[PDB]
């Protein structure tokens, strides 16, 4: 405890001696409390876009969207030796198996630098500290304190997000970006891993897993999965460590050990002072590794609820020694069988087991605290029949056979979830430009993700129309952000890498690329079929005109005649 966060607590304390003050009216239960002192960001409209959707502005699933606790002060129990057995067995084997083609290693300064520069979301700025060297020297300040086991700076910063200062987020990527930056969760090396696939081949992956043998495909969400990591999860992630060597190894253990498994935050709370409070469990880590040790804690939950709908232990309560010996060998015999029934993205996870026992497989995954969100306890799961009706990645996927038979798996969302967000920029000081530059990274994502929604494929066309054709998409896989003609990157995506698109023959026109059926369009909350979308449709040039006289004498390509309706 105090040993090891004492010290970044003790420091703080001093930087505003002048206010420290044990409140003894503090809100907390679950965090332990340390001390207060004196201290003192909404959805902006993107104007581009809404005059180029004006059909939704009556649509209040739309317009409701950019308008505007319980959980985290919650604590889990732990869980029964069986499940505690059962877990160590189970990391203990797949970080060997994510290990066996990959070399855990440092990532560097040079690394670090080039991402900063890029606008990753990882001194005014990142860009100017990381030009400093004042900063290097307090990163190797703090980097031979955690050689010594010892914690300065590493401090959270609550808003749930978790900000710390470069210094500390360096030291984090120092260690633990290879898990990221080398593709340890790729389809390739984890089997039930998408990191790096993107959202152009999820479908895909759905539909190889629904044609293996077995029982309905589950879909079941956790309830606040980052506030039900135990401190033995974060044991079990740890164990990355024994696959290392030199500082590396001793750099990665600091992390887990003095950032991790011990916290320090600092919260904004009204009554205004700032409450530093501390805790060991719960995901508290940068948004990367959090994904990353998300999905390995995942794919360990799921294998475990499969062991279980298969009766490889009976109890929970406490595993016999032959018990262990079996899990082992499953593991060994079954183990990447059962990892390619899994599409695994961080807390979010489609399993197709071998049968449906799976449903009512619940005594370790309740006891881990990985507790399904809308559901009592103890009812068992409802499954999918049909893979194209699974929920993953806040999308469903539609089969779509093309005039020339080739067969497309798409993804798609309810349609006013997409142009709610279209109409949202997040952060101040944006000019017209920027505005627009945003406006057309939308609609050059919809070109290509969702083209087969008739709304979407007519909307981007006019977006991109309105938007001067040199102007570059910005956003402060992505293929849609570049200034390539979006027929060429459809054609590259869609075909030429596409693995399971055996027929290369490129497409010469947007005609020849599907739309889904008219009613299922409807189905997905398509305007196709009101007086409104009609006159929308029927009036564009008018809408392109008007966001072309307020950006003013630019050169602008039209795209509305790549459409049939438009093309005479
Ligand atoms: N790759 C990585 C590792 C650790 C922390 N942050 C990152 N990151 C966040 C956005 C882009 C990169
Ligand atoms: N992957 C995902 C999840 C939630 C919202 N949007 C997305 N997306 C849309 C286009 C590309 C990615
Ligand atoms: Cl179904
Ligand atoms: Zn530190
Ligand atoms: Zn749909």
């Amino acid at each position: 405890n105090l040993d090891i966060i004492g010290k970044r607590i003790e420091k703080i304390k001093q930087e505003h001696e002048t206010s420290w003050h044990y409140d003894q009216d503090h809100p907390y239960k679950t965090w332990a409390y340390h001390g207060s002192y004196e201290t003192k960001a909404s959805s902006m409209v993107n104007g581009v876009v809404r005059l180029l959707t004006k059909p939704w502005d009556i649509i209040p699933m739309v317009t409701q969207m950019a308008m505007t606790k319980e959980k985290v002060d919650t604590r889990t129990q732990e869980p029964k030796e069986g499940t505690k057995k059962l877990m160590k067995i189970t990391a203990e084997w797949l970080w060997k198996e994510l290990g066996k083609k990959k070399t855990p290693r440092m990532c560097t300064r040079e690394e670090f630098t080039r991402k900063v520069r890029s606008n990753a979301a990882l001194w005014k700025s990142a860009r100017e500290a990381v030009e400093d060297s004042g900063f290097w020297e307090l990163v190797d300040k703090e980097r031979n304190l955690h050689l010594e086991g010892k914690c300065e700076t590493c401090v959270y910063n609550m808003m749930a997000i978790w900000y710390m200062w470069l210094g500390a987020r360096f030291l984090e990527f120092e260690a633990l970006g290879f898990l990221n930056e080398d593709h340890w969760f790729s389809r390739e090396n984890s089997l039930s891993g998408v990191e790096g696939e993107g959202l152009h081949k999820l479908g895909y992956i759905l539909r190889d897993v629904s044609k293996k043998e077995g029982g309905a495909m589950y879909a079941d969400d956790t309830a606040g999965w980052d506030t039900r990591i135990t401190l033995e999860d974060l044991k079990n992630e740890e164990m990355v460590t024994n696959h290392m060597e030199g500082e590396h190894k001793k750099l990665a253990e600091a992390i887990f050990k003095l950032t991790y498994q011990n916290k320090v935050v600092r919260v904004q709370r009204p009554t205004t002072v700032m409450d530093i409070i501390s805790r060991r469990d719960q995901r508290g880590s940068g948004q990367v590794v959090t994904y990353g040790l998300n999905t390995f804690t995942n794919m360990e939950a799921q294998l475990i609820r499969q062991m279980e709908g298969e009766g490889v232990f009976k109890s929970i309560q406490h595993l016999t020694v032959t018990e262990e010996i079996a899990v082992k060998n499953w593991l060994v015999r079954v183990g990447r069988e059962r990892l390619s029934r899994m599409a695994i993205s961080g807390d979010d996870c489609v399993v197709k087991p071998l049968d449906d026992r799976f449903a009512s497989a619940l005594t370790a995954l309740n006891d881990m605290g990985k507790v399904r969100k809308d559901i009592q306890q103890w009812e068992p799961s409802r499954g999918w029949n049909d893979w194209t009706q699974v929920p993953f990645c806040s999308h469903h996927f539609h089969e779509l056979i093309m005039k020339d038979g080739r067969v497309l798996v798409v993804p798609c969302r309810n349609q006013d979830e997409l142009i709610g967000r279209a109409r949202i920029s997040q952060g101040a000081g944006w000019s017209l430009r920027e505005t627009a530059c945003l406006g057309k990274s939308y609609a050059q994502m919809w070109s290509l993700m969702y083209f087969h929604r008739r709304d979407l494929r007519l909307a981007a066309n006019a977006i991109c129309s309105a938007v001067p054709s040199h102007w570059v998409p910005t956003s402060r896989t992505h293929e849609w952000m570049t200034t390539e003609d979006m027929l060429t990157v459809w054609n590259r995506v869609w075909i030429q890498e596409n693995p399971w698109m055996e027929d290369k023959t490129p497409v010469e026109s947007w005609e020849e690329i599907p739309y889904l059926g008219k009613r299922e369009d409807q189905w997905c909350g398509s305007l196709i079929g009101l007086t409104s979308r009609a006159t929308w449709a029927k009036n564009i040039q008018t809408a392109i005109n008007q966001v072309r006289s307020l950006i003013g004498n630019e050169e602008y390509t039209d795209y509305m005649p790549s459409m049939k309706r438009f093309r005479r």
